[PDB]
């Protein structure tokens, strides 16, 4: 019952604005925030570290703006509020975005911004910058007409912060899964012989608005039949036809925080190899999932997936037909962010680390069937963000 | 009679499938890009040059993929074919979409590609690198895990092919900018007392759609009156008599570019709509004026500060008046080289595009952003979309 027979307006009359809604985060998280990071600074023996704009500065500021070519950044040191880098045009807009007390630092378009970042660690005396690995190239051309030091890749100081999740960030994540689960549950409803992927796709973008997402779908991906085969698809719309797999993989944002969900659930009648494989990826995740619990390195969470794939006759490794990619990633800001569940990782899972389970099982020429639910780590175990499905027919439980 | 009175239902006639649809860029002009590439890395001792997933990725391969946390780069040498790093479980889909022939190099989730990139180096002993500099920092700080040597700056290189469009890139952009003018002119026409600015996103989308964009509208900016004079917190706004609106959008054809804004009066302006306006119109006027090959960028966005400060306004960045800079250039990305900013001596030439569009912000009253873009040719410039004509008369 969960597949076809909803018509658009039925599914429409399920759409009403989401009315539990997790708080934003607040100020005393962002000055916390700002704390951890200062805490692996120190650790590490850095000074100084250079945020741009993207999910890290809206991590550390509230910042929500994309990263462009001109330098946005927060300049955090040992002492005294961070440093706002910022066109000067852009003040007033700053101004209405920030959660977090700054100096700011202004520049006219003409000006060098970075000449701006190194004053202002030779105004505090520091000489050990960190500089963010998401932002641009570009930035390290920038500092270095001005900077002669060593600068240190940020990344294990932003992953030692962002990878643990507060109350209120895992709060804004399910807000975001429990929408965009939803909306996977009227997409599988509305289907039908004939409806396009792109018929779905605006259908999903549309549904996620009308909840009150941050921005409607961040991404979505409908595939039918052999196309499913391909863990992130080829061009092209396809049309539905009786006995093909369906595979939607969509997410929405609130206040930033992501979903990203993963159904595979077959239309009409089912061939036993399409049953046989469904079975087993449902089998796979529950296994990943059994094997989380805090001190487990994150490779073991993929092991785990791997295991049951190979005592089916699957794999070994990534062998086809099999998983041919890791078995999840870490979600929360960024769809993907540290720790990533794969071989050679031996992070040990924390509570409150966020990630995907969603080890998929490719048949090439055939079909793939990927199931994609995130977790958190608790104290004793993990906590699933959506239950995972529960039949080949039945995508929801 | 630009401005309302058009239903919906007459809107929609007006939106069946391009029919002029410009050539896709085919399987020689990637070579080209690339021996183009090559000449600049010579000339620059640079060679190898590492290509990020990104506009510059689909510029030299026409793979479309945004970057990820997974390494997918082209990696050019001085010769053979380009070698393209990737994730081997994507190769089904890398090759769905690859337009140029190249040495693929895969890597399993546990390997390092950053491993890969230095032993295509050493097989070509390549020692001197450039890297995209719209890459993320974590590929400078994997590629120096394994390499003594230099990691440059390859944006000489990728800005001296990408800056100046090919025919066939023009004529992608062209299509994309009719098309939005198109759409712009029926946003224009649908507008009614009360009308949402998420209505108008919706139609702009919707339209858009129907022409056969990429997908839909890049971006939709809809502002209504004193949220004019705030270019940059969104908030559903509905119109009124006597208030400005500024309409910022565009879409893509073949992943190039449109990006195009009109600001229009519904109802009657004041005397200080109507002088900003015309203030504009004649700032861009002369940004215009002032291209042709050897101009140098920051020339063009002084042009149209003067027109400014002549009036009164400025100067420099000051308001009344222009406080960023009057354009940027355009291409597969929205906002790239050369950028019409005080301080950039780059020459305009022959081919590059930019957008001409150096908006007026009048504190805590209005806006006015009036955005054509062009393209610089042999003699002057030529106009992507001619410019608006009155304050009412938003489309030429
Ligand atoms: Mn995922
Ligand atoms: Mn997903
Ligand atoms: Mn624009
Ligand atoms: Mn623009």
């Amino acid at each position: 019952t969960q597949i076809g027979g909803m018509s658009l307006d039925q599914a429409r009359t399920q759409l009403a604005p989401w009315t539990q809604r997790a708080a934003p985060i607040g100020a005393d998280e962002y000055q916390q925030r700002i704390e951890r990071a200062r805490v692996l600074m120190r650790a590490q023996g850095v000074d100084a570290l250079l945020i741009g704009a993207g999910t890290s500065l809206r991590y550390f500021s509230g910042v929500p703006w994309g990263a462009s070519e001109r330098l946005v950044a927060l300049l955090l040191t040992t002492e005294g509020d961070p440093v706002l880098i910022c066109p000067a045009f852009e003040e007033g807009s700053l101004d209405a975005v920030l959660q977090l007390p700054v100096r700011k630092r202004l520049w006219e378009e003409h000006e060098d911004p970075y000449a701006l970042v190194v004053q202002a660690m030779d105004e505090q005396h520091a000489h050990a910058l960190a500089l963010d690995p998401g932002i641009a190239f570009a930035v390290h051309t920038g500092l270095r007409a001005h900077l002669g030091t060593a600068i240190r890749d940020a990344g294990a100081i932003i992953d030692g912060c962002r990878m643990c999740k507060s109350p209120a960030e895992l709060a804004l994540m399910q807000q975001a899964c429990d929408m965009t689960l939803l909306v996977q549950r009227l997409a599988a409803g509305i289907a039908h012989e004939g409806i396009g992927t792109d018929q779905l796709v605006r259908f999903i973008d549309e549904a996620h608005r009308a909840l009150g997402a941050d921005n409607g779908s961040t991404f979505c991906i409908v595939q039918f039949g052999h196309a499913t085969a391909f863990p992130h698809g080829i061009p092209g719309v396809q049309h539905l036809r009786a006995g093909e797999l369906v595979l939607i993989d969509t997410g929405c944002t609130v206040q930033g925080y992501h979903s990203d969900i993963t159904r595979t659930w077959i239309y009409g009648t089912p061939s036993d190899a399409q049953q046989r494989i469904w079975e087993l990826e449902l089998a796979a995740q529950a296994a990943a999932f059994a094997a989380v619990r805090p001190g487990v390195a994150c490779e073991a969470v993929d092991q785990a997936a791997r295991a049951v794939l190979q005592a089916a006759g699957l794999g070994p490794d990534y062998r086809l037909p099999g998983l041919p990619h890791r078995t999840g990633h870490g979600c929360g800001l960024a769809i993907h962010e540290a720790p990533y569940l794969v071989r050679g990782n031996r992070q040990p899972l924390q509570p409150g680390m966020c990630a995907s389970n969603e080890p998929m099982i490719v048949v090439p020429g055939a079909f793939g069937v990927r199931l994609e639910d995130h977790f958190y780590v608790t104290d004793t175990g993990a906590q699933w963000f959506t239950p995972p499905s529960v039949a080949i027919d039945q995508p929801f439980a």
